[PDB]
């Protein structure tokens, strides 16, 4: 049975609602993002329509075979009309084709819905800009102050200097970043620049990256891992073990591995900034957790939500425990109480 905080009132649309068979009164499905906990349950068995980005719509199609007839894609920053309801799709600074919707309620109530994001000034003048806001769908991944963790400008920065430095002085060492899901391409595609390297994947990797409209992407990526300097690895794979083995293959082109594991934030973070970290070291193999996040700090979240004002606040991610829940609602309400709304 579908929870209520993935039901839209006064409407018959859910989001990111596959996993609860068929949803009584639901006539659209929305999908904010392929990503697996959101999309479960879709499959090429699926009969209902299905509204969603452009990108998120291509990934549908070419990953999960959902039939073309029931993929509904629609244009970002434009106001459409669905099922007699006015919403418009935002880009959410998540993973590609990741959006939020806006609802246009007919009783006149505004609903935000961020699906997941990582909150940016940027939005401050979208069209969320022009009217007030009822009710805001939080993605509150990381809603307690301790989180945080540096722009994806300065983790760019400190990926690509490392690497660089790296293979100046040992042009025999391989660069292999790790990938489980779509997102975060931005780490393996900075570095494979900045060496003139394509970057070196399986065939149902370059698959998905070939659905994500990136720009000039026959040029960066290839299925040829011997032509390629920075090879892409499933995130399982990047430990001692899984690394040696992958070198073994290489057929003595190379004598060293420097590894990225991007994670999301890690306790690491509490103390170390992002100049000072430092690798795990086996021999000839050395492997850096760079916390790249595609989720708000808790510092970018309450930013957005003051900026907001929204009257009422409906958390999407950790739900589940007692604790968990009264801890973020102290956190709405010391907020609401200091901007004034
Ligand atoms: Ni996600």
């Amino acid at each position: 049975t579908c929870p209520f905080y993935k039901k839209i009132p006064g409407t018959g649309f859910t989001v990111d609602a596959f996993q609860y068979g068929v949803v009584e009164g639901c006539t659209a499905y929305f999908l904010t993002h392929f990503h697996s906990d959101h999309y479960a349950g879709l499959s090429k068995h699926f009969t209902f329509p299905v509204y969603c980005s452009e990108i998120t719509g291509n990934l549908l199609k070419n990953k999960l075979h959902v039939q073309e007839q029931y993929i509904h894609p629609l244009p970002l920053d434009t106001e459409c009309i669905v099922n007699g309801v006015k919403v418009v799709l935002l880009d959410a600074n998540h993973c590609p084709g990741a959006v939020m919707i806006l609802f246009y309620l007919p009783n006149g109530t505004v609903i935000l819905h961020t699906g997941d994001f990582r909150a940016d000034p940027s939005m401050e003048r979208s069209l969320l800009a022009d009217q007030k806001v009822h009710m805001l769908y939080l993605d509150t991944t990381y809603c307690s102050p301790e989180y945080t963790f540096p722009s994806q400008q300065e983790v760019i920065r400190f990926a690509i200097n490392t690497a660089f430095e790296a293979v100046t002085l040992n042009p025999h060492a391989l660069v292999v970043c790790g990938t489980y899901s779509i997102g975060k391409e931005k780490v393996f595609l900075a570095i494979a620049d900045v060496l003139g390297s394509k970057v070196g994947m399986s065939q149902e990797k370059y698959k998905t990256l070939q659905c994500l409209n990136i720009p000039e992407i026959n040029s960066l990526i290839t299925t040829d891992m011997c032509s390629s300097l920075v090879h892409l690895l499933p995130m399982m794979q990047i430990n001692f073990k899984g690394l040696q083995s992958h070198l073994k293959k290489c057929g003595g082109k190379y004598n060293q591995i420097l590894a990225f594991r991007p994670t999301g934030w890690t306790h690491s973070n509490k103390f170390t900034r992002i100049a000072d970290v430092i690798p795990q070291t086996k021999g000839n193999i050395s492997i850096y957790g760079i916390p790249y996040s595609e989720h708000s700090s808790y510092l970018e979240m309450k930013r957005f939500v003051q900026w907001l004002k929204p009257q009422k606040i409906i958390p999407t991610v950790n739900v589940g425990t007692w604790k968990s829940r009264s801890t973020m609602e102290k956190y709405f309400r010391e907020w609401k109480l200091e901007a004034g709304y």
